[PDB]
């Protein structure tokens, strides 16, 4: 439970930006909802959930996983069931 | 609700230190399981903590104490219930920094 609620605390209210292999934004609202923006701004809305292993499930509108590197960074891991990791990082803004 | 959660997050797993007026070198640890301890100069205390809807932290020691979260790394000893310390010029001396 410790890991999960630590990830929860670090993310909610936070907006994370980075250019993935497309300038991308991911906002984890504290109400449990989420927003993703891509650049011709494409927009995706939905909710985010945290497992007990720490991973963050994002269901927009099929699932996007996210890992919390540190308090201010998050890595896009791709869909569930999936040395250039730094290019998938999203820094808090 | 939204306020208390931020206060919860910023605190749990955190150990805060400061020299409160007498000055007493003091430690307060907010364990993430809801428990807590205080160390003074070594007088050790033990108990629990929680956050109200106003954002204030109640601390029940054994061997009540109110705390305000200034920033993500600082808390201020306010006093006891019904016995707050609103003195501005005196406020900085009641602060406890995280580490």
């Amino acid at each position: 439970k410790a890991k999960a609620e630590k990830v929860e605390c670090a993310l909610k209210g936070g907006i994370f930006r980075g250019t993935l292999p497309i300038d991308t934004t991911v906002t984890f609202n504290a109400d449990g909802t989420a927003q993703k923006v891509e650049l011709s701004p494409l927009t995706y809305r939905g909710t985010w959930m945290v497992r007990e292993d720490g991973i963050v499930e994002l269901s927009l509108v099929e699932k996007e996983l996210y890992e919390l590197i540190d308090s201010n960074s998050v890595r896009y891991m791709g869909a569930p069931g999936a040395e250039m990791a730094p290019f998938y990082v999203l820094k808090k803004t």
